[PDB]
């Protein structure tokens, strides 16, 4: 046995050994465009209720149709970082369009929204700063304060009383600059951070307040403007990470909005925007066709909030635990990571596409299925799958 | 005077000491698609020199075209990471055809050859284990290394006696397993790694070979395969990173070629695969038809070599330290930075698009220029480049 060929059994081995856990992850294969329903490579037509596709834009014909004209005019790639010639007028028209969108001054495109993250944190802060995290946070920006020289802080979740004694602990041991850091809407819970609080929190101790706004821009908040606009913070909020590819298009690309000198230090500073590939022409220019439709009309989050609160209540009123009211991200626990592939499996027959999370993307033993609303969702659709939640969670012993 | 404010004043001093060090990148704003000439919005139409647009598919007509199909047949956005609902059959039949183009039993897409590395070292080895890394790799593999709990090791550039100084090392240090990662070729310098030898060396300790192979693929070797190709170690690698956004289209995405299990964990477990979004239908069609282009004849890799050879024996001649032919990256170096940003602009002023390089995307002191070739460029602009060079060269000192 060779070193290198000893090292491919580890890992024939670990992927046996999550297979046997039931922790193995089944790729589904889709045919169609995005879309409320879609359509699997067998043919079967089933309802899309996981998809980060909020607000419907993923195919929208306007969306779409500014992405062809983009193309006319703009090309298909750049290969460029943006320093050298990767910085088209439509770069500067979409993070100028971004920032007015989220109240910051300036704004800076990245390929992801986990470059973004993974960005931000070691090109602002130093050795002699803090960084203070809700246990939570997406795996993005854990990565990024890994990157970074910060003294490092968790507090539990959504837990203002533990914030305050993390605030504490960093200022006692020597703090020069201290930066709050929270998803604005968590990825797998749905919860919203209690940015109010915390604005207030952060001031008492001047700590900076940022936000990862990826499951709330476009639609959390009267305006869709996000978690900050639905805790009357907008305005006050100091840095924003976020994605383009959830409700905003669900394409590509993501964002860091901030003051002006902020962004400009990531652009001289912040490796991915130096070392990576500035957003493709066609999906700068779908984002700004998508800033257009939701500055025009509520519609869109009005009709997601709407289509979110009657699927809660439905699923309340059949025994399910959703607490029911407005939060597109409806988390239904199963804890057993078995139980979930079932009733992903089930319901899917039953035709609902929703899919199993389990360790490592949720804690082991809180398994469960994210559902996620969309303003796509048609009442057709939407009694359909709550029919087939109430068949396969009695067939399961959920309900 | 708050903490809050006395960070932004820290940030606002830092811009000006970049600026006073004359370190600050300023944008230039593109009005036109990506191509050998390129116009930006003063009106100005100038000689593009410096793109990752190597094969000039940045604006291929035909890859436009598949892009246009793509949205009509597949859509704009997933707004999903793959296990969930982001994968199409596209991403299959690309992951497939890459494999096949690479030499490799299976590939598995990142948006970026950035995240690309930043999944790949955590998710495959541990702390038990080692890399060992050229000193002048990819920002992208140091950050991915980083994220990792493997020890690590750096060989001097190119330096095949000082890698087996380090595999010696590694050895005595108790490594488990132990993966050799280096640029296929190097982004700053265009120098190729001896990817011959190290096979070799690997093979004497058991060592795994990574390679990134951003500035590579495409046109690399008589097929334009990899480094791996022109170094007749095609099939023999153990890992390949790369992107889509250089030579394979200019939009985005990357990718990680490996064994089947390789493969297999990193869907099951990488950060970036699982927590990021799935690339873009558009994206992954116009690779489709570019693999197409490439596996159909070699005419434009071959053009590539063509323009390269005759630009570097034609900066030679003029006197620049330039050397040989056949590398489609010329580093000219300026060493101050203050001369790389005045020879960009004098260059730009006689109808050449460079950017100079400074730190921190090179050294302190090592300031440059990154000419790029593209197949795209006729002799009448190559020759009006090599007038400009001569001109510039002469007038600032460099010849
Ligand atoms: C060696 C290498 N690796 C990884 C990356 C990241 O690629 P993406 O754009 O796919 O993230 C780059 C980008 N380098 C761009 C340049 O040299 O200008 C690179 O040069
Ligand atoms: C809070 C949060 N932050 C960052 C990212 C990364 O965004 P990009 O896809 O732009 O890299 C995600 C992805 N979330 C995927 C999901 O919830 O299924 C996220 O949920």
């Amino acid at each position: 046995m060779s070193n290198a060929e000893a090292f491919y059994a580890s890992i024939r081995t670990e992927l046996e050994s999550i297979r046997a856990a039931g922790l193995f992850k089944n790729e589904r294969v889709i045919a169609t465009p995005q879309g409320a329903r879609v359509r699997t490579t067998d043919g079967r037509e089933v309802i899309n209720l996981c998809a980060n596709n909020y607000l419907g834009l993923s195919s929208h014909p306007q969306v779409i149709e500014a992405a062809h004209e983009a193309l006319r005019t703009h090309g298909f790639g750049l290969s460029s970082v943006r320093f050298i010639c990767g910085t088209q007028d439509l770069h500067k028209t979409l993070e100028a369009r971004l920032s007015a969108f989220l109240g910051t001054e300036d704004t800076i495109l990245y390929g992801s929204a986990f470059d973004a993250n993974g960005g931000l944190f070691e090109t602002l802060l130093g050795a002699e700063d803090a960084v203070i995290s809700d246990a939570l946070n997406h795996a993005s920006i854990i990565d990024g304060v890994r990157l970074s020289k910060a003294r490092r802080y968790r507090y539990q979740h959504n837990d203002m009383d533990d914030l305050r004694v993390q605030l504490e602990q960093a200022r006692a041991d020597g703090a020069r600059y201290t930066l709050v850091f929270s998803d604005g809407v968590f990825s797998m819970d749905g919860t919203v951070a209690r940015l109010d609080e915390m604005r207030a929190i952060c001031d008492e101790y001047g700590a900076l307040l940022g936000i990862d706004e990826c499951h709330a821009t476009g639609f959390m908040g009267q305006r869709g403007r996000g978690t900050h606009e639905a805790r009357g913070v907008f305005g006050k909020i100091d840095i924003i990470t976020g994605t383009l590819g959830a409700a905003l298009g669900g394409a590509s690309g993501g964002f860091t909005s901030a003051r002006k000198e902020v962004v400009a230090l990531l652009r001289q500073r912040s490796r991915p925007y130096l070392f990576s590939n500035t957003v493709a022409p066609a999906i700068v220019g779908a984002s700004i066709a998508v800033l257009d439709i939701l500055e025009a009309s509520t519609e869109l989050r009005d009709r997601l909030e709407g289509n979110t609160r009657f699927f809660r209540a439905g699923l309340d009123r059949l025994g399910f635990d959703v607490k029911a009211g407005d939060h597109p991200i409806i988390p239904i626990m199963v804890y057993d990571a078995d139980k979930a592939q079932q009733l992903a499996q089930r319901l899917l027959e039953l035709g609902v596409y929703v899919v199993g999370f389990f360790y490592p993307v949720v804690p082991k033993g809180q398994a469960r299925i994210r559902v996620q609303m969309s303003a796509l969702h048609d009442e057709a659709a939407l009694q359909a799958a709550l029919d087939a939640f109430g068949q396969a969670g009695r067939e399961l012993g959920l309900i």
